């Protein structure tokens, strides 16, 4: 085996918390620069952790904690055929979501100061030393998707979220989903479905780091979807890590060549995991899974020399 038990193990560990109370406290810092604003008093939303650290998949303690703040009073939706908002007793919204990121942008400027607020294309840094917050906020509205069970109910919906890049693309994910069916999967695995996500996140930096395989289309997000469609029995029957992985990468690679793969969704069940405006493409994941192989000398090298 190319590493130990020990090592392996050490690698599927959550990244140690610097600060005890640093998730709560950021949520509690971001509520605060909401709740006090007055321009928030009529409005309902919820500010909450997604991202790794809301599936607590975190592999490094310095990076950033990705928190949406969801606007709930006004939302969007998906229906089914034929339907419009009126079929529900809906407006079109009291708000849009370009005032409602304005209104978040004053909010959390007047909080942490116009120095330490920076919109980026997809989310709003937040980088307070006077208060500890190291964020990405990400200003959403939630998406009512009654279209995937068909519901003409108004309270019986999928809930996701949906905001527009600062080019004014739209995206719509569903976090909340994403983490109850992870913590699902954890539960179903004796919470080694994430140590594995974990450790295979780390083993790709550690390609990454010692030259061995490169491939920014290799995201977080993609790993950990991919090792939730690795079945149950593959993460359960085996003894050890080094086996586990063994089984997985098998396992992945006879599933992209099968075509299998094309059925896979993303942990949240809503999207499928590979189509064509994924960053990552099928032939990407083959060769993450290929240098992985490699890498782990799965195959011995010739009398174990290297």
């Amino acid at each position: 085996s190319k590493f130990s038990e020990s090592t392996l193990s050490g690698w599927t560990k959550p990244a140690s918390v610097t600060e005890e109370d640093r998730i709560e406290n950021t949520i509690s810092m971001i509520k605060s620069a909401i709740k006090n604003d007055n321009n928030f008093d009529n409005l309902v939303y919820e500010v909450f952790v997604q991202g790794s650290y809301g599936n607590n998949t975190n592999v490094r303690t310095n990076s950033d904690i990705d928190v949406n703040i969801m606007l709930t009073s006004t939302f969007y939706s998906k229906y089914p055929e034929g339907k419009t908002n009126s079929d529900y007793g809906f407006t079109d919204g009291t708000i849009t979501y370009n005032e409602y990121k304005n209104l978040i942008l004053t909010a959390l400027t007047n909080k942490f100061g116009t120095g330490n607020v920076t919109v980026g294309n997809k989310s709003i840094k937040i980088t307070s030393n006077s208060y500890r917050v190291e964020a990405d906020c990400i200003p959403s509205l939630l998406y009512r998707n009654y279209e995937y069970e068909n519901s003409s109910s108004p309270n019986n919906y999928i809930e996701g979220i949906k905001y527009f890049a600062s080019d004014n693309t739209s995206v719509v994910n569903y976090p909340k989903v994403h983490i109850n069916n992870g913590i699902e999967k954890n539960n179903q695995t004796h919470k080694n479905y994430k140590r594995l996500v974990r450790v295979i996140k780390r083993l790709r930096n550690k390609m990454t780091a010692e030259n061995h395989f490169t491939n920014e289309n290799i995201t977080s997000f993609l790993i950990e979807c991919l090792i939730w469609n690795v079945p149950n029995n593959y993460i359960n029957d085996y003894d050890t890590w080094d086996e586990t992985i063994k089984q997985t990468l098998i396992f992945i690679k006879s599933s992209i060549n099968d075509n299998s793969y094309k059925n896979w969704t993303e942990v949240s069940g809503m999207f499928y995991l590979f189509h064509n405006n994924r960053k990552w493409t099928s032939d990407d994941v083959s060769s993450f899974v290929n240098s992985l192989w490699s890498f782990m000398e799965y195959l011995e090298h010739h009398h174990h020399h290297h």
